[PDB]
């Protein structure tokens, strides 16, 4: 029923990672709503089931795969499936947690987490932080086997938090932000892996802020300033959708869009 989007760690490069990447935002949004320049990904309100989610189907050079389900409201990871068994994180709300029975309904063994799937509960889990999470194609190979292996006690309650944190910022922020995608595509190119910089955390952090200022902004401009980082982690201010179209790739629904103002 819902849509699969496959990709391989196994000799990835940057243009198949990009197609990936363009795949997934294609299967997010709808198109409907274009804000700035800006696609806004479908409202939950009114959103029939049948439409909530797409798959991620991972494959790696060790000829493992994983299944990732990604809510299309927001791209938020829910749970993934590796053969006989599916993984969903607790839910933060009952629509949610009876979203999630419409998955991987043919699987043998369903397990809900009795932990949230948010940053700040991987990173306790996994006992460090994103900033010192390697990312780039090795570790998301590596994530991969880490995943498959949960279910028969080959992979760490810590590494598999550590592995769910590396595949949300490579496929979902990815797909949020062609900065971060960026980010991604030049650690491939280089097979070079790294931790994310303060410039990435910083635009994830703020991804729910940015989308609620671009749609409440007027006519663009933000009533209030965002404060990001850059690589080097100096602060700058962001005062306007303008600066943020080549960065931030789609919103997730905040408010409805404002009426054009006629001579
Ligand atoms: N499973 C899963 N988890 C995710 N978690 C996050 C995430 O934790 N974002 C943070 C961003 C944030 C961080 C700090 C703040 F002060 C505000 C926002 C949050 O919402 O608290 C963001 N995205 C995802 C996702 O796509 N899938
Ligand atoms: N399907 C699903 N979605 C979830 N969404 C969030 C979440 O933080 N939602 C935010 C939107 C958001 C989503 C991701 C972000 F990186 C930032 C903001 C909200 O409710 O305003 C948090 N948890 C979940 C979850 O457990 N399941």
């Amino acid at each position: 029923q819902y849509p699969i989007i496959n990709f391989t760690t196994a000799g990835a490069t940057v243009q198949s990672y990009t197609n990936f990447i363009r795949a997934v935002r294609g299967r997010l949004t709808t198109g409907a709503d274009v804000r700035h320049e800006i696609p806004v990904l479908p409202n939950r309100v009114g959103l029939p089931i049948n439409q909530r989610f797409i798959l991620v189907e991972l494959s790696n050079h060790a000829e493992l795969s994983v299944t990732l389900a990604l809510d299309v409201t927001n791209a938020y990871v829910v749970g993934y499936r590796a053969g006989n068994s599916a993984y969903f994180f607790h839910p933060d709300n009952q629509e949610d947690a009876e979203a999630i029975t419409h998955l991987f309904t043919d699987v043998q063994n369903r397990y809900t987490f009795a932990f949230g799937g948010n940053y700040d509960r991987l990173e306790q889990l996994a006992g460090n932080l994103r900033e010192n999470i390697e990312l780039g194609n090795g570790p998301l190979e590596e994530a991969i086997s880490a995943l498959y292996y949960y279910s028969t006690g080959g992979t760490q309650l810590p590494t598999l938090a550590r592995s769910f944190i590396i595949c949300i910022q490579m496929i979902s922020e990815a797909a949020r932000f062609q900065y971060i995608e960026g980010e991604m595509r030049t650690r491939i190119r280089y097979n070079r892996r790294s931790a994310p910089d303060p410039s990435v955390i910083t635009l994830e952090n703020s991804w729910g802020r940015l989308s609620t200022a671009i749609q409440e902004s007027n006519q663009g401009a933000f009533a209030s300033p965002i404060q990001l980082q850059r690589r080097n982690g100096s602060k700058f201010s962001v005062y306007d959708v303008s600066i943020l179209i080549p960065i931030i790739a789609l919103m997730v629904y905040r408010c409805a869009p404002p009426p054009s103002s006629q001579f």
